[PDB]
Formats: C-alpha cells, structure tokens, sequence
C-alpha cells in the first residue's frame, strides 16, 4: 500500500543533506586524531591515509576508547536485574522464596553476559567506541537469532544511515544504507530483485535500504526493507517504541538536532593548533638535516684537495674557511617547543592518559601522592554518563525482548527492571562490612548483659541490609535445638549398640562362631 | 559510626567479667548514654534472662537428654541375642545383620 | 632532540616501554610503573578487532575438524565458545567467595545470625550460580 | 587443512602475495583464490594423475601453478571449493564448505568498509617512521665526515 | 637469491615489531586454554536432572 | 501541591529577589577571560616562531642560486656570517607572560 509516508529510498535523499554538517566535521575531526577511522568516502585502495605530524589524536584515541570500554563494559556482570522490592514482597510468601527469585534474576543476568561475550558484541562496541570518540552517531543493529549459531551485530558509522528525530528527545524515522551484493543477498531478497526484473550479476551491489519510521495512530515503530522495489513482503515489523533492534547511539547529547556531537570534536581545535606547530618542529629539523658546506671564496682552501684527500691525508689550508651552514633558531626552537610541550599537558588532561613523558619529569612525586589519579576516573565518569543511557540501557531493553521470543531465557514476570551499576557491587560491599561489625561482637556471647539479638539487628538496619533472612525467628530455633540433640543422639546412641552389639556377640565362643555365621564367614577367624 | 565505636568500647570491658566490684551492668548504659546511641533494646531488661538463662539449660536438658536414651536404648536393645533379632524387625530389617 | 622525540612517541604506540633513549633519569619509582598498564590497554584496543577475525574461526574449524576424525565428543549441537583472555571468571568469583565465607568462621556458634542464609546472599552477591553451592533438605 | 590421521599436521598461510580474495560491502567473503607453486615431484597423488592427464612429460623440479576457488554458492549459502591445475580440475575437488566453518579463513588488521582486504597496523605510523629515518639517516652521515 | 635487504638506518621499526607481534601473541595466545565452551545454561537446566 | 510538584526548578548561587540562580562559574568568568588573553598571546608568539624566514645579507657573497640546487654534501662558496634566519625575540617577554 502506501503506508503514509513515502518513498524510502528519498527519505535518506532529503536527510542526506542534514549528515553533509556532522559528516565534514567527522572528516575534519579523524583527520587530526587517526585518519583510517573515519574516511571520507569518496575513499578507495589506495588512498593512503598521512599520518598527522602530531601522535597525540593517535594515542588520546585509543587510550580513551579502551578506558571507556574497561569502564562501561568490565568482563563481570555490569547489569543486574532489580525486581521491585515492595511488589514482590506482596505477590509472594516470605522470606526464602524472595532470594528465589533473585536467583532467577541472577540466572538472566549471567546468560546475557554468556549471549554478549559469544557473539563477539566486545568486538562491534569497541568499533562503536572509536566512532563515538571521533563522530559520535552510530546505530548499531541487533539482528534476530534464528538459531543458537553465531550471530554479530552490524553498525552503522554515519556514512551509512540517516535517523531523523524531534527537538523533544524521541525518533521519528531512521533510514540504514546497506550495499549487499547479489550473490550474498538473502533468500527473500533475490526473489524481489529477480521479481523487479532483469539479470544481475554475481558481484554486483545493490542499494538495500530500511525504513523504520514511527507509526501513523499508534505508538510502535514500522519497519520495511526495500530495493530499487517498493518493499520486499518480508518487510513489516511491529518494534515497539522501547524495544526496537536499531538504537542510534549518541555522544554529548545536543537539543533539539537530530544527531549528536563527538567528544573528540570538543578539543579539535586545540589539536589543530598542535599539529602546526610539531609540523613546523619536524620541519626545522630538515634544514637541520641538510649538511652544506660553506667554503668562504676569499680563503685558501680549495676543496679539490679536500674530497680526493685519503683517510689522513696532509692538505693545504685554513680551518676557518670551512665553515657549515646550520640551522639557527636556537633560542626560537624552545619558545615553540615549550608551548607544544603545554597543549599536549592540556590535552593529556581532557584524554585519559596520564601525565607522562612529554616534560622533564622529574616524578620526585611519590608515593601515596598519585591518588590524583583518580580525579582522571572523576573526569572519566563525566564522559560516559550520557552514554549510559544511550546506549547501555537499549542494549539490555532489547536483549531481554529476543531472549524470551526465542526461550533462551525465562519469561521474567513483567516487573523487574534493570540499572547498569558498575554490578553488585551494593549487595557485596553491604554484605562484606555487616560481618565485621557481627565479628567484633564474638567476645560478647557470654555477656549477660548486651542484648546481642538486637544489637546484630540494629547494624543490619544502619547498614541497608534488607532483612527477615537476616535471623532466627520465633520458632526456628527449638528446630535448631533439636539438630545439635538429634546429632548427639544419633552419635552416641550409633556408639552405644555397636558397642552394645559386638561385646556380647562374641562370648562363651559357641556365640562367636554363629555371629559370623550371619555375615556369612565361615571359620577362618 | 555510633554503633562501630560503642562496640569498641565494651569490647574493652571484655577482662572486666570477672570483677566483683565493677558494675559492668552500669558502665554499658554510660557508653551507651555517652555516644548518642538510643537505648532500650540496648540492654536485656528485667524478666529477659530467667528466659536467657533457661535456654542454656534446656541446650544442657535436650543434649544430655537425647544422649542419655541413645545410650540407654541401644544399649539394651542389643542384648541377650534374641532382642538383637527383634530390635532389627522394627526397623524393617532381616537377618543381614 | 627531534629525532628522541619522534622515537618517543612511537615508542607509545608499539607496546615496548620507555626506555634508554633520554637522559632517563628514573627516580621514577616504584608503585609509579603502574601506568604500564596503560601500554596494556592500548595494547587492549590493538587485538580486539584480531579477536573475531582470527580467535573465533580458528575454534569453529577446529570444533568441525575433530568431530570428523573422531578425536573429540559430538558435542550436541548448544555449546558454543567466547574467546576470554581462559577462566578466570569461574576461579576468581569462587576464590572470593570461599574467603567471605571464611570469616563466618567464628560464627559457628552464634544462636541467632541465619548462617544458612548469609552463605546463599554472598553466593548471590557473586555471581556463582547456585544449587550445587548448599546441602539441600534431605541431604545432611 | 584436514587430518587425515593423527600425524603431524601443520597448518600453511599465504602471506598476500600468493592468495586474493574478494568480498563485499558488506563483511562476508564472496570468493577466494589461493596460489600455490607446488613442484612437480612434490604434488598430492590426485594432482600427479591430472597433470599426467593434461599430457607431456614434466621434470621432477618443475612448479606448477596450483590454483583454489572458495567461491560462495549459486542458490545456497555454503561454500563450494574446488583445486585446479592449467586443466579445468582435479576431480577430487568439490567440498561443501558451509559458511561458518570453512579451512580458508583471511584474517584482518584494522578492518575498513567497504574494501576487499584489511590495512595493517603499522601502516599508521609509516609515514612517522618515514620522517625518523631520515633524520636517523642524517646523524650517521655527519659523523662520516667526522 | 640474491637481493640482500639493507637494513633501515632507524632501528625502532624492527625493534617496535618483534615487541609488538610477541606481545599480541602473548596476549591473545596464553599457554593455558584461551578458549572455554559456554554451553546456554537455562536450556542446559531444561534438558538435565 | 505546593510541597510536591514533578516541575522543580534548580538554582546555583541563590541570590534574591531575581527570578532566576546565578552560575558559579560565572564567579570567575572575568578571570578566564584574562586567562585566554594571555594564552591566546603565547600561541601567537609562537606561530610568528614557526615561520621559518631565511635573512640573506645583501651585502655580502652568499648568492642561494647555489644554497638551493646544492645536494647532500657540496662545497658551495660563501661566508656563514650572511646567511641568518628571523627569529622571534621576546625572551625576556615570554617569560613575563607564561
């Protein structure tokens, strides 16, 4: 039909002149930091990519999209499910069957991370963390399983799609660009391409675009694929508005246009100030590296003499009419270096790195001292705050969907929810300091006085530590009097009649033969 | 904090339950009337030790008790070998052994 | 100078460290080369691409190969493997696990602390699994 | 390649100067063509009845140009892989390489969209190394006039 | 044979190679099982007492 | 309510009786703008710096029809006491500035 809105295939058109902003300052932005990030994309083999005449882009880069990804996505458990706590207290009887279900939500939240690290989503986040840096926007799509084989997920680094949302926060359309090529489309596919008409070669590309457009009277999104075709009558996904597989990520979040700034864009001018002046150090150490010889011609010294000369020859001459022309700009090589040498301070600051080389140095600063840097993880946690919730809550609202469409994962009833704590974390710590504050009253079991079941009460109530799994209750204890009887009555009562037994078996010896008898030994002992 | 350093405190008074003269009772309450803990389920109140000190004897009274029969029924149970054969039937047991 | 300077920042970008080539000049000392771990971690952003071109399909051959010439299990057809730089997570998270536990030691003989119980939260706040970690009902 | 036994079995690679392959925009690989220079002697016994079955005798030392074709499959999403000579084939060609588990793997550093091979990590400070040679080049040179 | 190979007259680039590939392979390719087999543990518990 | 309303306005350094906050960094925000100043001056100085001028004496021999076509090593006539380059003064203001 005409499904409201159309054609797909010039809604990327018309916002592909809203990328041509963001895309040439991503152009101008990897150009300074590492220029095979980001191409231009009028960029093939070759064009080889200048390394810029400043390495700190370069090492700023990748020292900041691995200290994002060590601290975003550590190897244990960064999410967790939190079951609302008053709401299950009332659908269940207290209190073993509440840590139940906390292990059904510490079943899920181990799958997931078993689901993550063996689809190699480690890998394509990583990809994505290096397009943050250097341009932000990139949607990445988290296919469906269909199966319990291998399955990645594909980005999209900007070059590749186009969304389209409001000045409020939400997405109107988004539009993905793929170039599959006609041998390696999908089965569907070929039968559409075959359908449109015309014979196609094996290697040629086509144009295969997605529309995921927000729904006309209805709050879910649409999805169709298309060709140079209408669609594909594969097409139509009902996603709804929280769960859908294509999630555009966003670094610092910027109302109301439509994509999102880099991080990296936030001091490109400064590096632009740097890379010209270490391209005007390497440049003065050129003319520095050509070695003239400047022979003053109202002198003696012919160099005839001097270059047929042997090892140790004797030849005719003055010294001080061979003199060599040589850089000067010694007291001007320091005043830009020393500035350079102060950027690269300002920028070793706003990157994760460490103060480091690039002075004396000269660290006399020691020992306890360098807990200083710890105010780099502070200006850490300021950069990946956004992005926790651009990116590392939709990954889990979408994962939690497809796992329960394709049971590997158990329908978790409607009411937990998930924080991305960096990870328990709270119900370790809280755990871990509650026994030591119990384990300072051990000296106390014998005082008559302290009411010790109150006082292991009242730090599990300072410390919020929940409660009722927390003690013995009413009963629970003539039970647990019983255990310490029962053991002493089954060991000494088990020691009474084998000793019972055995000491009037064998006496008067006719009884010791017919006790053997029953075992069924015959007279050898 | 509060309840971390009045801990401290009467862990102090921990060589002190021997002495006779001490009111250990008293000095308890001033560390906790001291740090500004609350009180009241600070302390065992009056009745709250009869009961306390019950529960000892009756550890003591359900230890020995079902160390006693254990002892006081197997012992006889097995004697005699007829009633060794016999005692082995209420379990269910045959002739094995 | 120059061309110390340009063997120094290319010295960060190969994963040797820092080295003869300055006056050099350490006093820097000694907790201080920690910050080696830095070369760790852009050594971190080097392989991580390497990982699924190489680490994984050399395992998925390798799990098709065996079952052919019969030197491993057919292993029924749900397991598949994550390249983890190696357990690791499974000793760690028990590791720790035994040394809370142990100091509820001297606890032994408390009447009123759920010892039953403080041992399945701590096995809950670590993410080791459950259900081989206690002695169930009949079972003592 | 496969076993065959429990022998030794070592595995060979081609260090882009002996095999092409050829892949999409997209991240899968459509077609791969490995280059060996397998001796005349030296060839598989299969091989040997083909080359013989081209005709004209061949010295022991003679290579010869052994071809692979890894190609993705007309209606099918398996490989197939078959070896040829300067003849068609070898009739013991044909394998069903399926798409996840195939012995011809072509690694990657740093991977880029969407061209048919990788770039190389140190082709990003090549350039750098450019420029520290010949300052490296030109304190040499000075202390040979010294 | 022959073509003999001038070394270059920086020697970082071979220093900073060896340096590198070993300690890829020292990190990617640990003497000790790099490797593991997750089996998905939720359909592990459904088919197994 | 009065008490408890989901629209709450946050405000740093609370100041009366304007309607809106103030910021904090708006305390200091003069000071930055003499920060800048000055090192907007020492980038400057320093691109004057890397600009790499060649002073030839015209009173003097060296003609650099032969410093330019030269190669690696040749024997080329002059004097070195010709050939000087601009370089940045400012030594003794650098310092005042930094």
């Amino acid at each position: 039909t005409g499904l409201a809105e159309d054609g797909a295939k010039s809604v990327y058109e018309r916002l592909k002149n809203d990328r041509a902003p963001y895309e040439t300052r991503a152009q101008n932005c990897a150009q300074y930091t590492i220029p095979s990030l980001f191409p231009k994309d009028s960029d093939n083999a070759s064009t080889d990519y200048q390394t810029p005449w400043q390495a700190v882009g370069a090492r700023g880069l990748n020292n900041l999209a691995s200290k994002l990804m060590l601290a975003l996505f550590p190897m244990q458990t960064w999410m967790r499910l939190t079951i609302s706590e008053y709401e299950a207290k009332q659908l269940l009887s207290d209190p073993d069957g509440l840590a139940k279900v906390d292990e059904g939500l510490s079943m899920v939240e181990r799958i997931i991370m078993n689901y993550i690290e063996s689809n190699s989503y480690r890998v394509t986040l990583f990809e994505a963390l290096k397009q943050l840096v250097v341009a932000g926007n990139v949607l990445l799509y988290l296919p469906e399983p269909e199966g319990s084989n291998y399955n990645p997920m594909k980005l999209y680094r900007l070059s590749s799609y186009v969304v389209q949302r409001d000045a409020f926060g939400n997405v109107l359309q988004m539009v993905t660009r793929d170039q599959i090529a006609f041998g390696a489309l999908p089965e569907d596919i070929r039968k559409a391409v075959e359908g449109q008409g015309g014979e196609k070669k094996a290697d040629e590309t086509i144009d295969v675009y997605t529309h995921i457009y927000l729904d006309e009277d209805s709050g879910e999104y649409l999805r169709y694929e298309e060709v140079e075709g209408m669609e594909v009558q594969g097409s139509d996904g009902t996603y709804p508005k929280e769960a859908c597989p294509y999630i555009p990520i966003r670094m610092v979040r910027l109302d109301g246009e439509s994509y999102g700034r880099s991080y990296i864009e936030e001091y490109l001018g400064d590096l632009r100030s740097l890379e010209n002046l270490q391209e005007a150090i390497v440049k003065m150490s050129m003319i520095s590296s050509k070695v003239i010889g400047l022979v003053n011609p109202a002198g003696i010294t012919q160099p005839r003499r001097l270059t047929k000369a042997q090892t140790g020859d004797f030849v005719t001459g003055r010294p001080e009419d061979i003199s060599f022309l040589q850089l000067e700009k010694q007291a001007d090589f320091t005043v830009a270096k020393a500035v350079s040498d102060a950027i690269e301070a300002r920028l070793s600051f706003a990157f994760m790195l460490n103060s480091a080389v690039q002075r004396t140095g000269e660290r006399v600063t020691a020992e306890e001292i360098r807990y200083v840097a710890s105010e780099l993880e502070d200006t850490l946690g300021g950069v990946y705050s956004i992005l926790s919730q651009e990116l590392q809550l939709p990954l889990v609202r979408v994962l939690l969907k497809q796992l329960q469409a394709t049971q590997q994962i158990p329908e978790l009833p409607k009411e937990a929810v998930e924080p991305t704590i960096s990870g328990r974390g709270q119900d370790l710590d809280k755990l871990e300091r509650c026994v030591t504050a119990w384990a300072a009253l051990a000296p106390m079991r014998d005082d008559p006085d302290i009411n010790l079941a109150m006082i292991k009460l009242r730090i599990a109530n300072a410390i919020g530590i929940d409660t009722s799994g927390i003690l013995l209750t009413e009963e629970q204890k003539q039970q647990k009097m019983a255990q310490q009887s029962m053991q002493m009555g089954m060991d000494n009562g088990a020691a009474a009649l084998a000793q019972g037994m055995a000491a009037q078996a064998t006496a008067s010896p006719e009884a010791m033969a017919a006790a053997a008898d029953s075992v069924g030994l015959q007279p050898g002992i």
